[PDB]
């Protein structure tokens, strides 16, 4: 039982490539969550091409888990029975949720359950989308089993298998499945996604705000989280803070360079009411905030832009123990939160229905709204639960690739969405009423698209251009890159 000192990295180092960087502009970019002409707009506009930095460091760090995962199972053979189903059931749960992320960007990757490290440059085809789902669910079957239904601050506990399980069978009822949702799927999504919500006796954090603050890493409502060292070295800390962070007067000085903009489309899917949310997410004028710049009385953002808020935790002062450098953020990345759950209940719920107007699903959902301290909906459809899962989810990094999800289950109604979020338009100044306005002044107040900042090449988004590329430098180290995918052959 130095096994938990092997399975302790499978939360931060083997992650880090990942959450160095990429995470951003992918996960929350790429889903029009925020923007900038000058950070890696191409996310947001579709024009990435197989050279981009941030598909190279995506694509190492989720295999940096793959590997590190498969170098512990095998270690558990090199090295108590129930120490080490637990150190597998670990090590497999990251596997799953590596490989769910990157069948959610590229589609079609390399499943590997033995890392040959004889071969520098192994030749292994890519696998098909459906054996990607089922050596994920592989993993999170064993990880439901083996996990326990209690642990320490920050490890895996079986709810969160069963949470991300609940996920997957959801995503995969409608991929690629003609226009409807898979009943057996809905059903495996239900089952996973309720007992948790009704039995794991977890609850959502009160407030919203607190989600995102130092004090509360590994609060109740945290199911799965990327554990980050404070202050932690490299290879194990958070180096997130100054790509989100857009001036040192929210960081106690801390130098950052985030030119990133909360987007229009972004910024519009908040009701008028759905401020806390909208508040802890990015910064908008007049928003004021108790809890950063404390020792001023705290912050009030008095610009016309729409900074991130979210994954700007503050000063070093400001409840954060001094755990607050340059590229060296205290907060953990979530992963899975329990209000994803209780909306993957309700989702799974709504199934191939047109509304959802009773039943536990509806309860969770409304729950969600509930905290918002927004109005509760007496009846909800997808395009309503579409909306609840990017105003809850904002700038966590996972927006895409619910999109992508979606994008499998009605190709052409997301297209058509894709290409209605006004990607890559801005505006000189976001104002607020007593409700948000987009325009500008000019020598008075201009408001609508007329007076945006428009892009200037050619945006339209078509069904090629969803998954994202193979990193080039991979593909010439393996030309199967380019080929089709082939059947994995599962192991008994
Ligand atoms: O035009 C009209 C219009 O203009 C408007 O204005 C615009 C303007 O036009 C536009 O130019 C502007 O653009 C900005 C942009 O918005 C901004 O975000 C960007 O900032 C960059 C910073 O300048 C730059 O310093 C920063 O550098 C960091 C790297 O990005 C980062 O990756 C790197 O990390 C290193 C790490 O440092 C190092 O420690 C590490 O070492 C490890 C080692 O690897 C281990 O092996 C070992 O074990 O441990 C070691 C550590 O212990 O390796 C990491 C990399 O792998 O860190 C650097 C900086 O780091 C530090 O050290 C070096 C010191 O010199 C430095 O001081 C110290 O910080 O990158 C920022 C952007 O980053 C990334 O994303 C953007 C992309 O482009 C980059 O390629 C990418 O790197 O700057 C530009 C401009 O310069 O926006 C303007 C508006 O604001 C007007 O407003 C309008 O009116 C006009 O009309
Ligand atoms: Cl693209
Ligand atoms: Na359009």
């Amino acid at each position: 039982e130095a096994l938990e000192a092997a399975t302790a990295p499978l939360y931060n180092r083997a992650w880090f490539d990942y959450n160095q960087r990429s995470i951003v502009p992918i996960g929350s970019g790429r889903a029009n969550d925020m923007y900038s002409p000058w950070n890696y707009p191409q996310f947001v506009t579709f024009q990435v091409t197989a050279l981009d930095e941030n598909l190279s460091g995506a694509w190492s760090g989720f295999y940096s888990v793959v590997t590190m995962a498969n170098s512990v199972i095998n270690a558990v053979e090199t090295q108590s029975e129930a120490a080490k189903t637990k150190a597998i059931a670990e090590a497999r749960l990251m596997r799953a949720c590596a490989y769910f992320y990157m069948l959610r960007i590229w589609g079609p990757v390399i499943l590997i359950e033995d890392n040959q490290k004889l071969v520098d440059n192994p030749v292994r085809p890519l696998n098909r989308e459906e054996d990607v789902f089922q050596f994920i669910i592989n993993d999170l079957n064993y990880a439901v089993d083996n996990l326990s239904e209690q642990s320490d601050k920050g490890r895996a506990t079986s709810w969160a298998a069963k949470g991300i399980l609940a996920k997957v069978y959801l995503a995969r009822s409608g991929w690629n499945n003609g226009g409807t949702r898979d009943e057996g799927d809905l059903e495996l999504a239900r089952q996973y996604a309720s007992d948790v919500c009704e039995n794991s006796g977890l609850d959502l954090m009160t407030n919203y705000e607190d989600l995102f603050k130092y004090k509360n890493n590994n609060n109740q409502e945290s199911l799965l989280a990327m554990q980050w060292v404070p202050l932690g070295e490299w290879y194990e800390c958070n180096t997130l803070l100054s790509d989100l962070a857009f001036s040192t007067e929210v960081t106690g000085g801390v130098n950052c360079w985030s030119s990133y903009n909360g987007s229009i489309d972004m910024l519009q899917q908040y009701e008028l009411a759905d401020t806390l949310r909208r508040n802890a997410t990015f910064f908008t004028k007049g928003s004021y905030y108790s809890y950063i710049c404390i020792k001023d009385g705290g912050y009030t953002y008095k610009g016309t832009a729409s900074p991130i808020k979210k994954g700007v935790p503050g000063g070093p002062d400001d409840d954060n123990d001094g755990k607050v450098k340059q590229m060296n953020s205290p907060l953990n990345t979530y992963i899975l939160r329990l209000a994803d759950v209780y909306l993957t209940y309700a989702e799974a719920c709504l199934g191939n229905n047109s509304t959802l107007s009773d039943g536990r699903g509806l309860y969770f959902f409304n729950r969600v709204r509930e905290r918002a301290k927004i109005n509760k909906k007496s009846s909800i459809t997808l395009d309503d639960i579409i909306r609840e899962r990017r105003v809850e989810f904002g700038m966590e990094y996972s927006n895409w690739y619910d999109m992508v999800t979606w994008f499998r289950y009605l190709p052409d109604k997301m297209l058509n969405y894709f290409n209605n979020q006004w990607r890559g338009y801005r505006t000189d100044a976001i104002i607020k009423d007593e409700k948000l306005h987009f325009g500008k002044y000019d020598t008075t107040f201009l408001e609508g698209p007329e007076y945006y900042t428009a892009p200037e090449f050619t945006i339209n988004i078509e069904a090629e251009d969803i998954f994202l590329p193979y990193p080039e430098s991979d593909v010439i180290q393996n030309p199967l890159l380019n080929e089709p995918p082939v059947p994995y052959t599962f192991n008994e």
